[PDB]
């Protein structure tokens, strides 16, 4: 059958050490475990035996009690451990007070469901899953190693510290890996990370599984350099063997969780590729006295340990003819000169085994005096020993570990602990080692970043998209995970608000340089410069001087018959109208202000009114004089209107236009409004509407029609130096100009300026072609 | 400690069958169950014993080899799971084990089974999670999954349209999985589960009382209790029912466990009535009953509990045996047997059928391994149920109930339930009566036998439907169970049971709020109340105009009427007559031909019928223009002659131009106006802006002729025809102007327009034309 190591004693404590290897996938119903594991196996078994010798040899710790122990392998498998636990239970009814936990996590769960029923305590020295920390489904489980809830924090801390946010996660099958991922993935997706794709694999999978798993892990090759391997010991060995088989040459930075640890086993022989691997590991101080004891142990005196012979056969690949287990498959023989100090390595999680054994011993020590303090040993109270009373003693007991740190069990049945962020490098020529490169204690991630990455060119940040935050280029989500954001620019008026909002700045403002904020775009207008404004004001000045000259002539020459014959006051009216029309641009272009904003309307409307009204009335009177004299039969109506009625009718014809202007001014208050052709530019002009300008325009258009009709009715008339012979052309010109005005004004983009030119043309065509003629007549 | 009735044999097969009642609350750690299960334990142990002896004594099943057995009393629960595992873990011989009573009592056993490959067939477990073979590989059963039970429960609660239910349940894998399935597959369809109270089977009086008081909190709302209540839970709830003395005010509804059993209802004759109770179909086994009746305490000693079982059954004592139990005062005489008050347990045939299932699987393995030898050859020396379970996977054979046994992939024998109740046959003897049968999704109950009156139990309904015509249901914030039903808008029809939408302008929702409809418009046509006198007025105006036209054209030769003009008068006649034409053309159903005709009329009619008057007044003023001054006035020509016709035509062309312009702007078409949500009509596209322009031009052309006629007023004309034309024309203008209020002041903006046109016509005729007729009369 299967060999079982035992230690005689009144009280026997169980133990499940992964003495052999995990049974090969080929066939497990035969329960054929694989090879013998040294570090996880024989060292742990000898630790058990030797520490039990120390305990039962210690007078102060469990006096007069020889704690025997039954040691059973477990081959690190769901299968063999269950059968061994069954053999524990069948003999429970010599009794077995408690067992020392199995190696992995899933095996711990499976043994725990069995052993919680029968009040048999268990102490696991390596199981590191959250699910076992629950005290409802696994109410009766205890361990001396902190949960992985304090390890997923370590990984999130590392992956945050080095800016990575796009990584690929491989977790070994079983409860340990699945729980570890369901911790790390959630805890990083919450904080700052987005996992590429969380794979899975079996520890003992075939070479094809790794040969394809490397293909998936290189699928994201230029974006996933951080293999978040939450993996057991053998799985990382599998990926490394795959790297060697396929030829990956260090293109990865592994992150080995716990099962990798500083264990040389996983990478020995082929440690040429794991370089850069950042591997967490529980803080396990070394033990020296046991190390010397084990080193000086030889097969000749080792009989209480049954696996020692084949272990000696394995490590030194030879034969021991002095023992029945000759292992004839080997050719060479083993000599006594060989000693264990040659290439000796001590497993990482070794002090935890002794810590667990000490915890069990101290629980028994507490329970002894919890009932019969006087008696030294197993009194009548504990003859039917009850694990119920031992459970609370374990809950409350707190010894001092061999390393030194005090051990306490919380309500969850675990113990606090720290970590150690080791790392793998290349020191010598073909010589590699696990340098301590940091530490971890309740979030205080300390890492000697200087020791590794001897340059500043560290590993690629492994982010899907570079920090695309340059300038106005903004990041937007691709409709998927935030690893690969879609990065796009914003438009000229579209201002990046905080980090991604491509909002558009308001119509009045402009997004400033470097997309820092919105600035109100400076306004532009016509102050005094530019070619056309100064040209128009010079035009106005010339017209003003000419008009002043003509008015002076006709006021200092009011007696001569060449001009006194025509209505002197009507000429005075037209002169004043032309003067104000010229003056309109003198205030139309200066600067748009509240005060001038209505003077502009005053000019543009009022001026043409009397500029043409006196002309219309004069031409109507002339027509009536001539048309009535065409027949001249009687025509005995000397007065008609005549007299001074011309001045009053001009007053009233001014008054109507004044009223129209007042009505517009009241209905449309004069004030400056900001205008803009496009968003690129902003202007400022008066608030006069599309209706404001044209409100007094018809009153003058019809008046122009009336005067041109009466000029037609006169046309060629023998008068005082034939004024009408030029007034006709003047009216033709003013008609065509005022007709061409509307198309030019509407849709001009230069509405404010063309008013002055239109008024200037209307003024000059009238003045020159109806007043100037008589001026050189004054010369004669 | 626990006593075991060991039966030796060549092949010993294990099993897990309860004997006494469930463990007491304070005796859990003592590992000692309490009172005796009279109808369960002895029945099941005698069942295994008798079927085993009949199987081994029959060469047709496992020939030349005897069959042994070994069990450990479990008393239900996982409390004695310690003892069942103590027996189990023996192993390596074990070739067969049979699943214990409760599902959770067997699930961990199955988990352990999956490791070292021992077969196990259940008979009372029902949980669906056990049907999964991924993690429960070596588990089997001869009863179906609880999914069928849940489906049956949903079917029962929905057939009698119970919706708002208050659902207690038991605990373990039965209650939790059963309630998850029942809730998921019930509340989806129509069911309103109030809550799912949880309670252990052996609970105390206080917990049962508080649970009952929570259940009695919805008395007019949920009068059923959708128990997954186990037998013990029903026991306790009925204890509470009696101690409080509930009047059965809510109708119980048990589950798989509670069954027809007299086990827990007794003493409470009138209470728990109406207990619809799903029970598993199993005919009573024949050869078990007589063999059980043959058992006597002195004759049979191999069964340990059997000796004191008589003292437990009959209130007496056995002096002749060490199991005295002196607590009983009376003594047992030689006049007692098991025939009196006998009851056979319902869940009986499943045990025997499962035992036969495993025996036939073992026989199949026996033939398959070494056909040469019938018995135990060298092949069975390596005891291994791994191949045995694979052999029995496909095994099929007839069951003792006349049916067969087949193990599907899920490993449950197909079956069916019964839906049977509790009623009141006669005074002081109240008995259940099998009143239904459910089968694989095909349902059937004798709804008549249940509720053998008109009165039923109050429907498990939170609120009445209250869908009377329009009152529409709506939620409150809780689950879709209780509705504050409310009617929608009068113009809104119920889109569905909880949605409404307003009808379009065409109409309002029809009767019963079934949907929407279309109102038959309605409009103004020939007939009607008001137009009774309208075309009468129009025809009287026609009579007047025809009379005046015939008298004028018959007296046209005399220059009496030729004093001023001839063509202008004819234009007046034409205009007034066509205005009457307008008032005919209106007040009808508007169509495409009518639409533009309306515009043409109410446009050019007053236009020309007043423009001719304008020109005539112009002519008379021009005649009297020079009379006042008469200085020379040697311009008698001007235009005159026939140029008055030209001036009239050029004057009237503007109105036609504007009319055609608005005709282009507004095409002649008929639209459905909406004066009110209730009613609609049909009318042209004419608007205020459409009508005001021709009316404006006609005002422009009426003002001038008013002014010119007033300038004329009293003149020495032919009989001074101008005396009355202006006198009535002032009224003409005042009525035309004062019309705008009435037109834009009521919904009658066609009949008023017609009356306006008719009046504005008749006033011109009666003044400008009536006197001249009397003139040419004499
Ligand atoms: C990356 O992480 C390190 C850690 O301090 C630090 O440089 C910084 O916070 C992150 N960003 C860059 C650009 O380094
Ligand atoms: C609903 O319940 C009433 C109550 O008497 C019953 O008559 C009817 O058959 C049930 N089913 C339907 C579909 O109405
Ligand atoms: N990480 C594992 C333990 N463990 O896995 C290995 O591969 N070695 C080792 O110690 C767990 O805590 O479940
Ligand atoms: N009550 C259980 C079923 N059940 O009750 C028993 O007593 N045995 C049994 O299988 C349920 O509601 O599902």
């Amino acid at each position: 059958r299967r060999v079982v190591a035992h230690m005689p004693g009144d009280i026997i404590i169980g133990a499940l050490f992964s003495v052999h290897h995990q049974p090969t996938v080929d066939k497990v119903h035969e329960r054929k475990c694989g090879a013998v594991r040294e570090q996880y196996g024989i060292q742990r078994v000898e630790a058990m035996l030797h520490t039990l010798e120390r305990i039962n040899s210690d007078p102060t710790l469990l006096p007069n009690i020889t704690l025997g122990c039954e040691i059973r392998d477990s081959c690190w498998h769901s299968a063999v451990a269950l059968e061994q636990s069954i053999e524990f239970i069948r003999d429970s009814l010599k009794p077995i007070v408690g067992v020392i936990g199995p190696g992995s996590s899933s095996v711990a769960i499976q043994v725990q469901n069995l052993l919680q029923l029968f009040n048999i305590p268990q102490i696991a020295y390596s199981a590191t899953s959250m699910d076992l920390s629950d005290k409802t489904l696994f109410k009766y489980f205890m361990r001396v190693v902190p949960s992985d809830a304090q390890q997923a924090r370590a990984m999130v801390d590392i992956v945050k510290r080095y800016n990575w946010t796009y990584v690929s996660a491989v977790h070994t099958e079983g409860n340990y890996g699945e729980s570890g991922m369901e911790a790390f993935k959630d805890m990083s997706a919450k904080e700052g990370i987005c996992i590429a794709h969380s794979y899975k694999i079996y520890s003992n999978a075939g070479e094809q599984s790794f040969d394809k798993l490397l293909k998936k892990l290189t699928s994201h090759l230029p974006k996933a350099r951080v293999v978040a391997c939450f993996c057991e010991g053998m799985t990382v060995r599998g990926l490394l063997m795959a790297m060697r088989r396929l030829g990956l040459a260090g293109e990865f930075l592994l992150l080995g969780s716990d099962g990798w640890a500083d264990r040389y086993d996983v990478t020995d022989g082929y440690q040429r590729e794991a370089v850069g691997g950042i591997t967490i590991k529980l803080q396990s101080p070394d033990v020296k006295w046991f190390d010397d004891y084990y080193l000086k142990l030889r097969p000749e005196t080792n009989l209480r340990n049954p696996w020692f012979q084949e272990f000696w056969q394995h490590r030194f690949q030879c034969r021991l003819e002095g023992f029945p287990q000759e292992n004839s498959k080997y050719n060479k023989t083993c000599n006594s000169s060989l000693t264990l100090k040659t290439h000796h390595v001590q497993d990482s999680k070794m002090g935890f085994v002794i810590n667990a054994i000490y915890s069990m011993a101290y629980g028994l020590h507490n329970m002894q005096m919890s009932l019969c303090p006087g008696y030294a040993g197993l009194c009548d109270a504990m003859k039917p020993i009850d694990g119920r009373k031992l459970l609370e003693s374990l809950m409350k007991t707190a010894f001092t570990g061999v390393s030194g740190d005090t051990i306490l069990f919380d309500e969850n049945g675990d113990s606090p602990g720290r970590y150690e962020i080791m790392n793998f490098k290349e020191m010598g020529k073909d010589y590699f080692d696990y340098i301590n490169v940091g530490s971890w204690d309740n979030g205080e991630l300390k890492m000697d970043d200087d020791e590794v990455w001897s340059k500043k060119s560290n590993i690629i940040r492994s982010v899907c998209s570079e920090p695309c935050e340059k300038g106005q280029i903004k990041v937007i989500r691709k409709g998927e995970v935030s690893c690969c954001w879609t990065c796009t620019p914003c438009k000229e008026n579209e201002y990046v608000f905080d980090e991604y909002t491509c909002k558009a700045c308001q119509l009045g403002s402009w997004p400033t340089d470097d997309l820092t904020g919105c600035d109100l775009i400076p306004v532009q207008y016509l102050r005094w410069g530019d070619p056309e404004p100064i040209a128009a004001v010079v035009f106005a000045c010339l017209g003003l001087l000419a008009t002043l000259f003509v008015t002076v002539v006709f006021i200092i020459y009011r007696d001569t018959p060449v001009v006194k014959s025509s209505s002197r006051e009507l000429c005075y009216i037209i002169l004043a109208g032309i003067c104000l029309g010229y003056l309109c641009t003198f205030c139309l272009i200066a600067k748009p202000k509240q005060i001038y904003c209505y003077l502009q309307r005053i000019g543009i409307g009022l001026s043409p009114a009397m500029s043409y009204s006196a002309l219309v009335t004069k031409t109507n009177r002339i027509a009536r004089i001539l048309a009535g004299s065409k027949k001249k039969i009687c025509t005995k109506k000397p007065r008609f209107m005549s007299a001074c009625a011309q001045l009053v009718i001009a007053f009233i014809l001014i008054c109507i236009q004044l009223g129209i202007i007042v009505a517009l001014f009241i209905m449309e208050p004069p004030d400056i409004m900001h205008d803009y052709p496009s968003i690129r530019e902003v202007y400022l002009i008066c608030n006069t509407t599309n209706l404001g300008v044209v409100a007094p325009l018809g009153y003058n258009g019809l008046l122009i029609l009336a005067c041109t009709f009466y000029a037609f009715k006169t046309r060629n008339v023998p008068a005082n130096f034939n004024e009408a012979k030029y007034i006709a052309f003047a009216m033709y010109t003013t008609c065509i100009i005022w007709l061409a005005f509307v198309p030019i004004y509407f849709g001009s983009n230069y509405k404010a300026i063309t008013m002055c030119f239109s008024v200037s043309l209307s003024a000059t065509v009238l003045l020159g072609c109806m007043f100037v003629p008589k001026v050189y007549i004054i010369l004669a």
